[PDB]
């Protein structure tokens, strides 16, 4: 009854991706999921939430912006503007990636725009 | 004779991945390659260079650590430790590509590997 509660909250959690919230996790948190506090901590960090912290005073941005790379691939193939908008060279999606990598996961800046539209101009001519 | 003479240094840092370093940028910075200056912090910007700035005063890290999608698909590759050690789910590449935004283009500290080695064994199991 204890065991599967945790189970059930633990698979609730997984479903959503939340990795961390194991059924030992959600244990030693007293059979209750993460707390908001707990998972933005998570989110912004990437670090297991400490089952004893409510996180209630971590200073955080509410737009929390982190890119997968399927989201790194739409940018860089739009900056790009290859002809039926075909899949850009790695060596322009890894500058792409690098310009995510600066911004703390947030997409280019006005100035780094430039910079990507140069390089793929570069790249095609 | 003015012309060939940026071409040819232009042509020098394309070859090397510079991108900003086109003809006009040369001309503009006096018919010379970036400084120190300049490149680094187009390296850690990834904004294109004032030809006026020297960048002498520009305060940055010696290493400098950014990562490429290459970089990034090794790291998640070896945390993964799938048999064979084949590629990893997208899913897992994606957590690993978020924890080098997070981190500014540096790898997984201790705290951020062990919530990458939890997510692999669950994602496995
Ligand atoms: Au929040
Ligand atoms: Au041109
Ligand atoms: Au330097
Ligand atoms: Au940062
Ligand atoms: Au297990």
């Amino acid at each position: 009854a204890q065991r599967e509660k945790d189970t059930r909250i633990s698979k609730k959690m997984e479903t959503m991706g939340i990795y961390f919230a194991t059924p030992e996790w959600v244990a030693l948190n007293g059979h209750r999921g993460p707390s908001p506090g707990q998972l933005k901590y998570w989110q912004n960090t990437r670090e297991i939430p400490d089952p004893n912290e409510d996180y209630l005073d971590y200073v955080h941005a509410e737009k929390s912006r982190l890119a997968s790379e399927e989201q790194i691939l739409r940018a860089a193939t739009s900056i790009y503007g290859a002809p039926g908008q075909a899949e850009p060279p790695q060596a322009f999606i890894d500058e792409v990636a690098k310009v995510y990598e600066i911004n703390h996961g947030r997409g280019p800046n006005q100035e780094q725009m430039k910079d990507l539209l140069l390089t793929a101009m570069e790249m095609k001519h």
